[PDB]
């Protein structure tokens, strides 16, 4: 599914995320865009041989389960494939682990290089949330 970027805020908000671990609604926003452009289908292979998945670009060296990345962990505890269903729920309980793992949204590459330190609120503008 391609979500509309205020129908992902709504989801998002309703899941939990606005100001989760201190983090307002739009960096996560800000975050699912320059990841995966509001695709739920979204996939990467990285050079290491995990691949990341979802709207959120969840990597499976250590967050899920997709039986081709040896020696990795699943500490979400799902297969790869549930982050990419059109209800973002699993994205959604998974990136709370993560963003409670110590580094905080600096886990997300594109967060961190794109969004951190921006004005991140216009993600949510014009929202009826
Ligand atoms: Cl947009
Ligand atoms: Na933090």
């Amino acid at each position: 599914k391609v979500f509309g970027r205020c129908e992902l805020a709504a989801a998002m908000k309703r899941h939990g995320l606005d100001n989760y671990r201190g983090y307002s609604l739009g960096n996560w926003v800000c975050a699912a865009k320059f990841e995966s452009n509001f695709n739920t289908q979204a996939t990467n292979r990285n050079t290491d041989g995990s691949t990341d998945y979802g709207i959120l670009q969840i990597n499976s060296r250590w967050w899920c389960n997709d039986g081709r990345t040896p020696g990795s962990r699943n500490l979400c505890n799902i297969p790869c494939s549930a982050l990419l269903s059109s209800d973002i729920t699993a994205s959604v309980n998974c990136a709370k682990k993560i963003v409670s793992d110590g580094n905080g949204m600096n886990a997300w590459v594109a967060w961190r290089n794109r969004c951190k330190g921006t004005d991140v609120q216009a993600w949510i503008r014009g929202c009826r949330l």
